[PDB]
């Protein structure tokens, strides 16, 4: 299964400051947590070749430590070891909430800003995870920071889960995404660029935040090189239009 793609050892060598004191989640990402999560998954990681599947995963844990870095400049051995240093965004004065929309509507007083490794937003995410796991996370969003099993499964379940136009970033890093027309011209092609404009293009790629793009492409890099893959062509969106 995913043991023999990501030992425990790699886990905790690519997430080696997560539980030093000068981070903010300490003991709550563990391995067996990801194994867990993995399991509701069963493509993740177990698609392809051991480079391919070795890649899906550098890729995963790319995107998800910049989510949770805690990292900068003089942060001890870079800044690109210092993911997974939060389970939940900082500022937590928005709740996150589109009241417009019907098919999920939001719980009162609940709060739907960021959390798990993904960070997890709004109520109209919370709700289609939620039901594609079957829990309640629309009616209870803390449940994604509270328990380590569920948090994983939020952020596998994002990175799984095609939400058009958008493919999977599953579907693109296992070479199962075919660029449309309108994709080919707005620069679009198969590659972690590609997964960061799924993720947030519109925030980030075209060169509208080159710092955050590069920390992702650091992550990224680091991981690929201990895993013993290439990282691909396409790496950098700084010339795709993003996804609408």
């Amino acid at each position: 299964d995913l043991s023999g793609i990501i030992s425990r050892d790699q886990f905790y060598k690519m997430l080696k400051h997560m539980n030093d004191n000068d981070c903010h989640a300490v003991g709550f990402f563990t391995y067996d947590a990801f194994i867990t999560a993995a399991k509701s998954f069963p493509s993740f990681g177990n698609t392809g070749d051991l480079a391919m599947r070795k890649k899906e995963i550098a890729a995963f844990f790319g995107q998800t430590s910049h989510e949770t870095t805690g990292g900068w400049s003089g942060a001890p051995d870079g800044a690109n070891t210092w993911g997974y240093c939060y389970k939940e965004e900082i500022d937590k004065s928005d709740p996150h909430c589109d009241s417009n929309n019907l098919e999920w509507p939001c719980a009162p007083g609940k709060f739907y800003y960021g959390r798990g490794p993904m960070m997890l937003s709004w109520n109209y995410n919370y709700g289609p995870c939620g039901r594609d796991l079957g829990l309640e996370l629309l009616k209870n969003p803390d449940v994604a920071s509270s328990d380590p099993v569920i948090a994983f499964k939020t952020a596998i379940w994002f990175w799984m889960t095609p939400q058009a136009p958008k493919p999977s970033c599953h579907d693109v890093i296992t070479d199962q995404w075919e660029p449309s027309a309108a994709d080919i011209s707005a620069g679009r092609l198969p590659g972690y660029g590609v997964i960061t404009n799924i993720i947030n293009g519109g925030l980030e790629c075209a060169g509208r935040d080159v710092a955050k793009v590069q920390d992702r492409i650091s992550f990224y890099t680091r991981y690929c090189g201990m895993f013993g893959v290439d990282p691909g062509s396409n790496i950098d969106c700084d010339n795709q239009r993003p996804f609408n």
